[PDB]
RNA sequence: UUAAGUUAUUAAGGGCGCACGGUGGAUGCCUUGGCACUAGAAGCCGAUGAAGGACGUUACUAACGACGAUAUGCUUUGGGGA
């Protein structure tokens, strides 16, 4: 999930963001109830924002020059 | 049976020796770090916010390292081949 993000409009990425975003919470929120299992699943997650936002950063400043 | 004479047996415990352990950690051997130096480079950092630090970041997480709310790491460019 690199070229994945490429293929965005500079709007699409915030939206995909917010809802990953959603989705972590609701992980982080069910997490100390004990109803998850899966361990490994939140770094995929919280790394694909932190790649939304750094393409939309690098594209900010490429939109500055 | 008598008088006289002599004399050892005792080891509560101790000493000498001999053995078997226990204690505590020297010596022997080794190095996970260091001392002193040669050749060569480099000899600065900072208001475009340092050096140095606080608080945090892991699936469960107390500490060191690493990192900084994009958080136990991101993208790219090369290299490498489970």
């Amino acid at each position: 999930k690199a070229k994945e993000i490429r293929d965005l409009t500079t709007s699409e990425i915030e939206e995909q963001i917010k809802s990953s975003k959603e989705e972590l919470f609701n992980l982080r929120f069910q997490l100390a109830t004990g109803q998850l299992e899966e361990t490994a699943r939140i770094r995929t997650v919280r790394k694909t924002i932190a790649r939304l936002k750094t393409v939309a950063r690098e594209r900010e400043i490429e939109q500055s020059k």
